[PDB]
């Protein structure tokens, strides 16, 4: 008996085609993905193959203006017309709490949410029952398949996910589900969820009786062959573990941002043993026409995304300096703004122990594109952000040993002079630089806000200490020269869309005066 | 024909009884003050004189609790109840902005509300209407008596009236209304207005056909004879000024927090030409009692007031240290959560010539009287900001040299190690002390915030120069030995209630986080 699971995971609010970086699509010849595209991509499919699931792993939710504006309701209507069979709850389904979650998707989609590993309480225990569900067992053909989630533990310090759910270790929670569905005959399961590439493969490894896992949160490219694009693969698509049982279990993730349809082709014996699977990711490029009538409705609902970024968010006060003269050179405070944005979007849910898990931000003064003027009555709209913020990324968390940050801020002065990207502004850090010592020994204060203490207070930083850092996507993937930060991180999650953490900072503030008030300093 | 005017201005909010300091009331026997116990002496005065006006020179909005739930709802039910016959506009009645003034107040009052120096534009022009006036003509006996208002030039930058407002010269726009007056047969004028006592008196002398002037703004008080409490005189009651046309012009005030209530009897002449005036504020001590049915309406508005002080008004994820081990000693973060609560209600309409008019706060770490813990689910209330701010205070406006605030920072630390009070916390400001230079000579390095700049950044202090400063009304006045700030600054301004400052920027900020980030350094 054969199935073709297609899959998608981490598509961050990708409904309109993108460039093939992911970012605006500009030249519409070279673009790919979307919403439209994959429709007729998974209809073509569906029109040759008896038994398709169409599933995704997670994090539909924040990554462009859709998700400003329709908070998820684009999701569920496109999810809807694409005819998902199941999807998993991934982190940032959690970004506008739980009521945000509710709303516009449980209540909305007509297919199955999982998550086995979340737990409610009070009364959310009641509100929320049988809205998302711990799995689903579906009709595939004449047989039937079992799908249980699963959602990354680490969610609480990822998004907003409020005190009344408790996330369970993966494994955990898992097993008692997996066995409750061999005791209903369902010798055929599918693991589906998003915790990443790593507990993927733990999951494959020590949950007995999952026969496939369908995973996400890592944005993991697998491969078999010479890669249709730019991805790199991390390894062969599927990736096969060896289970404690001794079966072959194989493990797939389809990237992110829409780009690739997974497709995983298994073929199962009549006790439901996998005994081969074959397949690859299918680049949803050019040669791929968008479907006219998705596309017709996405340029519909693209009416209210352009009214709304016209709108104003809030006022400045202060000329908004994001010029390359003072951003490549010295402390501006459009860089203070943006840091200070991307730590007020970390506010997480601390314990006693931390005042929050995160203090500390950093941000390549390339990465700033255009001051914004306060003479137009202060007004700014997403637009004039778009303006200083035009790539299309993330401000991601990252975890660095103090070594490391040490070596990034040498590297962000160590040809000063040339109004190059890598120069750093910073928030939640104080550094000093004497730029007559050599390069690689120009740094000779570093002090950083602390984390773990009632009242947050800069003290100096530690080699052998590891920090939490936001930063840019671009830097967490060694942008700028940033190799150090690639190859040395010790955690990496991909945060909020860069605008959206910005606007949401203005629009809480209302009216905002950043200052330069001696972040940076030189000797 | 004799006319006796009972006068009351700056009452600011103080509609209990208080202390003799017009702080809290707690000991009932010695308390002052209150609109029960001046509606007592308003009735008994009326009982016996034929000819009397009861006006108000404005600044009844900004104060307590009572502004701060009511809204001036209070205000005019509480001055209707006296049956004041005019108010003039002050300053703090902008303090809600101009609809802020409108609905609770020129809506309700049964008087008539004055100023003929406040012009509108816009639609506001048609909306407002009629509903402030630039004089009344009121019938007192057989008689006629027109009063003009006005207010103070500087209220935009000292409250928040919108730009649909100008705030004219008050000379210029006073004299053709008293022109007019005359016009019209009305020969005895008294200018009721909210500008301060050095302005009334520039209005007295060269504005023609004015007989008398009731004054406001600058809480002056004036005394013919011995005190009769711990306030002292800037001058006889009335100060005669000599007008331009050689006529005596009595002017009057009666200090401030309804603590007294103003009586000037004037003799007239059949031409309304003053021929003799005599009087002096009445103290409203524990003397004259409370009326009972004034009070009881007082006790019934209170519930609401009960009711709010225990409400949350935002949250804290940090421990604010309003400890005196460290706000004594060394930055500490609640003294910094107030001093930048200071700047943001200080933020005023800019024109392009400053992004804003003051940038800059200092605050005794002995008026900082408790700290707040953050593991009460992170609540803030109004009943938690009253024990960090229990004295009743403002954060007031002045203008200092530098040279002036530099000494004022030497006294700072001149005796440190102590635990006193005049340890100052700031904002705008970086200082550095050397504590091992003589008293008097231990500021090594004093930087501030820039208004003149359209970003904001850091300076050295020049000595020469002005500075704008928010501080507490107690080191205005020279408390805590900082003489020099009393007897050099170049401008004071009252300001809004000190709790009411915190609570309205916490309520805005939703969440705080304030850090302790090198305001202060030691060499
Ligand atoms: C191969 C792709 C590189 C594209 S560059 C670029 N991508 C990004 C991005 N995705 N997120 C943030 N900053 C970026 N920048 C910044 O842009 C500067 C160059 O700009 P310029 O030519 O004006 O000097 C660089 O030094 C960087 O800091
Ligand atoms: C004659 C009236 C003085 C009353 S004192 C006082 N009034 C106020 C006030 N009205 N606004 C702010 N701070 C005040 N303090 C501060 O209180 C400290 C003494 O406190 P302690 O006895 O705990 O050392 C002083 O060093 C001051 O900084
Ligand atoms: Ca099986
Ligand atoms: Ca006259
Ligand atoms: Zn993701
Ligand atoms: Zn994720
Ligand atoms: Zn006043
Ligand atoms: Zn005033």
């Amino acid at each position: 008996w054969e199935l073709t699971i297609l899959h998608t995971n981490d598509v961050h609010s990708r409904l309109e085609q993108t460039s093939e970086d992911s970012s605006k699509c500009v030249d519409a010849s070279r673009c790919m993905g979307g919403v439209a595209r994959l429709f007729t991509k998974v209809q073509q499919i569906r029109r040759a193959e008896p038994n398709v699931l169409l599933l995704d792993a997670g994090d539909q939710y924040q990554g462009t203006i859709w998700f400003t504006v329709y908070k998820g309701a684009e999701v569920a209507h496109f999810m809807n017309a694409l005819r998902y069979d199941a999807m998993a709850l991934g982190n940032h389904e959690f970004d506008n709490g739980v009521e945000g979650l509710i709303e516009p998707l449980l209540k909305e989609a007509k297919f199955p949410i999982l998550s086995a590993n979340i737990k409610a309480k009070g009364p959310l225990a009641s509100q929320i029952s049988g809205l998302y569900l711990p799995y689903k067992v579906l009709p595939v053909g004449d047989e039937v398949v079992g799908i249980v989630g699963y959602t990354s533990k680490e969610t609480p310090f990822l998004s907003n996910p409020g005190t009344n759910l408790v996330f369970e270790d993966e494994i955990t929670a898992l097993q008692p589900e997996v066995d409750k569905l061999k005791t209903l005959n369902v010798n055929k399961i599918i693991a589906l969820g998003h915790s990443g590439f790593e507990m993927d493969k733990l999951i494959a490894q020590k949950v007995r009786g999952v026969d496939v896992v369908v995973g996400g949160h890592s944005n993991t490219f697998l491969y078999t062959g010479n890669p249709p694009s730019k991805e790199v693969p991390a390894g062969k698509y599927p990736f096969i573990v060896t289970s404690d049982d001794g079966r072959k279990v194989p493990v797939v993730q389809a990237y992110a941002f829409g780009k690739y349809l997974g497709y995983l082709k298994i073929e199962f014996d009549e006790r439901g043993n996998v005994i081969s699977s074959h397949g690859n990711p299918i680049l949803l490029d050019s040669s791929i026409p968008e479907d006219p009538s998705i596309k017709a409705d996405i340029n519909k609902w693209r009416i209210k995304l352009d009214d709304y970024s016209t709108q104003e968010l809030g006022k400045t006060i202060v000329y908004l300096d994001g010029s390359s003269q003072s951003c490549r050179f010295r402390e501006c405070n459009m860089g203070n703004l943006i840091c200070d944005a991307m730590i007020n979007n970390n506010l997480r849910h601390t314990d006693e122990m931390f005042w929050n898990h995160v203090s500390m931000c950093i941000l390549n003064g390339g990465g700033i594109r255009s001051p914004i003027d306060e003479r137009n009555d202060g007004t700014i709209t997403w637009e004039n952000l778009a303006a200083v913020l035009p790539f299309g990324g993330t401000f991601d968390l990252v975890q660095l040993k103090g070594s490391t940050l040490k070596k990034a801020f040498e590297h962000s002065v160590h040809r000063y002079g040339q109004s190059t990207g890598e120069f750093l502004q910073v928030g939640g850090i104080h550094v000093v630089y004497d730029l007559s010592r050599k390069p690689g020994d120009r740094v000779v204060k570093l002090d950083v806000l602390c984390t773990s203490c009632r009242v947050p207070s800069y003290d100096p930083l530690k080699m052998d200490e590891v920090y939490k850092v936001i930063l840019p996507n671009f830097l967490a993937n060694g942008g700028d020269g940033f190799q150090m930060i690639k190859d040395e991180l010790l955690r990496h999650d991909s945060g909020d869309q860069d605008i959206n953490v910005v606007s949401t900072y203005i629009s809480k503030m209302k009216v905002i005066y950043p200052a330069v008030e001696g972040r940076i300093k030189f000797s």
